[PDB]
């Protein structure tokens, strides 16, 4: 799994430990080993949500499987909770796009997962 | 809806008002309320289009519905027009990827937009 | 086609001519002409792979067609080889997401690549 967060929150507001917490909690939530979890945090972005530049986040989660109705609702509660707690971003100013990737469409280690 | 612009145009060339104009014109174009429109502009990028580092942009628009043949052509005319006018980027050096997102695959406000079944 | 590389490798470690080399290698690999290849490299990123902040890359390749099982395997060998050689990133710390785009879902030059129907 691969999680990306883009936010206008300043880099200094990103707490020590944040990447590791995302790695560990996403490993739990998706049921995949932590060694395969990739996380990417992009602070200080020029963005608006609803025409306002108050804190907001635009995110994505790509996973080979483990994507669906109930699972995505769970991921959103977990991730919005983390963004609210750690970056002080309001949940209703977060978007998360979920992608269920075909193993043939994911490259890794000179090949693909198919 | 969510619109992202990545460009090698410098931040100083992004005009006052640009995010708001994108927000409002996208609300108008998609028929979605302005409150739900998110915009993200990323200047000063290291990128090339056709091997040339002349001004270019790589963009995406994600929407739950309102994606399709004629609508996407209309979005492209609007967005290329804005990028040409405001950032001075040639329309033929712009790519825009359109994504029709399923409501169940979009997170917001502690949940998703699939609130009908559980 | 559009290739994006996001990495925690520093900007100064990105060799001059990297974007041009990616352009040429991708044109060759996809069969699409160089003029239509777009490349974007984003260094100095805050990211981890498997919990480690050693060099890694998260990438995407979008193409209208020319995406699939065998071809994606070939692309991965090519792109990982390039990232390993040029950016000194180990192949098992690289992810590449492949996207087969519909022509109607790619905007360019004030329209899309769906020019056949109205
Ligand atoms: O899902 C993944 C995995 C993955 C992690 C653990 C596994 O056991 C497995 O088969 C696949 C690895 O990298 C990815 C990169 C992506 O852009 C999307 C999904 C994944």
């Amino acid at each position: 799994p691969m999680f990306i967060v883009n936010t206008n929150v300043p880099r200094a507001s990103v707490p020590d430990g944040f990447l590791s917490e995302l790695t560990q909690q996403l490993a739990q939530a998706t049921g995949k080993p932590p060694q395969y979890i990739a996380v990417h945090v992009v602070p200080d972005q020029l963005m608006a949500f609803g025409g306002s530049s108050e804190p907001c986040a635009l995110c994505s989660l790509h996973s080979i499987g483990k994507i669906g109705g109930a699972q995505n609702r769970s991921y959103s509660k977990l991730l919005c909770g983390l963004l609210a707690e750690r970056l002080r971003i309001s949940p209703d100013r977060v978007y998360i796009n979920y992608y269920d990737m075909n193993a043939a469409n994911v490259g890794w280690n000179n090949s693909t997962f198919a």
